[PDB]
């Protein structure tokens, strides 16, 4: 992006969260363009699922869900008016409010962050291709703020994570195909930094996560269709250069931190199987690319159950939601959670 703007692959087809009681719940767009959801029924290891239930209305983005600091799930999606809409549990685990508009005009999928004080905050690309944000004005409560611009020129969904100083950093691809980012500070006069380049040539949505020690790390597909990554050399310090983890990935990458405190990345491979690769140590050590097989037609979505094990979801050949999970001793078989999912991604 130019100076004027610096002053402040297949996507996944679901968003997942844990309920206050640990139960996983997934949100996706069905063939009728409505948001549907499906949850674990019991706050218990080895739970069955509910089956798909409709939240009605009309979705034009991938949905995003985040738990409030009072335990209530809240889901966000772009509506047919290209405004941001939301719907929340009125008590932890049940009783959806129904959809209400937060307005704006957004041109990416919305991503959700929770501030250290418990205020939800949503980041999305605007009609002017700048990053915009909107927030709860009180912990787990409306009203929401007006939309505010953070400038920039975005060509991807933004990706956000809390840094070692408890504040958000937001990363996005720009119109030079490089990764740029902004970081929130304590400063009154400059609460957000100006957009800063981390270079690279990126051909997927990027995804940021924290290592167990607070070092932020970003994953993205490169121009060679390999998985690339870049990380902080110490908590809240400067970044490495871009380093290749090789492979050929045919979706956005997904990442989580496993029970060993190691980052583990999932992506679709060129055989349409699910592949994963993980840190084997702190310093400069990853596993080989490893196949979990299956046949998938979306990026994977990774979540973590209340026993601390990773669960992975992806669209199957029949548009059902495929499912595979880490157990105490191995990876499970592939099972289907059914449904009929579309890719309503706003950034495609
Ligand atoms: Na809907």
């Amino acid at each position: 992006m130019k100076k004027e703007s610096i002053n402040t692959a297949l996507s996944g087809v679901i968003s997942a969260a844990n309920n206050a009681d640990g139960r996983l719940e997934v949100f996706g767009v069905g063939t009728n363009n409505a948001v549907w959801h499906n949850w674990q029924t019991v706050p218990n290891t080895g739970s069955s699922w509910s089956g798909w239930h409709s939240l009605n209305e009309g979705a034009t983005s991938k949905p995003a869900v985040h738990i409030n600091s009072d335990g209530r799930l809240e889901v966000f999606v772009r509506g047919t008016d290209n405004a941001l809409w939301h719907n929340w549990q009125t008590v932890p685990g049940a009783g959806w409010s129904g959809w209400q508009s937060l307005g704006g005009q957004i041109t990416s999928n919305p991503v959700v962050y929770i501030n250290s004080d418990g205020r939800l905050e949503v980041f999305a690309r605007g009609a002017d291709n700048a990053l915009w944000h909107i927030w709860q004005t009180a912990p787990h409560a409306g009203p929401w703020s007006n939309w505010q611009s953070l400038n920039g020129v975005l060509t991807s969904d933004p990706t956000v994570y809390v840094n070692a100083s408890g504040r958000p950093e937001v990363f996005a691809r720009s119109n030079d195909y490089s990764l740029w980012y902004i970081k929130q500070t304590a400063s009154h006069t400059y609460p957000w930094t100006n957009w800063q380049s981390l270079s690279g040539v990126i051909t997927s949505n990027p995804v940021v996560i924290s290592n167990s020690d607070g070092r932020l790390e970003v994953f993205a597909r490169g121009s060679d269709n390999a998985l690339w990554h870049i990380w902080q050399v110490a908590p809240n310090a400067g970044w490495t250069n871009w380093r290749s983890l090789s492979g050929i990935i045919t979706s956005d990458p997904a990442v989580h931190i496993n029970a060993d405190g190691r980052l583990e990345v999932f992506a679709r491979g060129p055989d349409n199987a699910l592949w994963h690769i993980w840190q084997t140590a702190t310093s400069d050590a990853w596993s080989e690319w490893t196949s979990l097989s299956g046949v998938i037609t979306s990026a994977p979505t990774v979540a973590k159950n209340s026993d601390g094990w990773l669960e992975v979801f992806a669209r199957g050949a029949n548009n059902a939601l495929c499912h595979i999970q880490q157990t105490t001793s191995s990876w499970s078989t592939w099972t289907s959670l059914g449904g009929n999912l579309i890719d309503a991604s706003a950034i495609k």
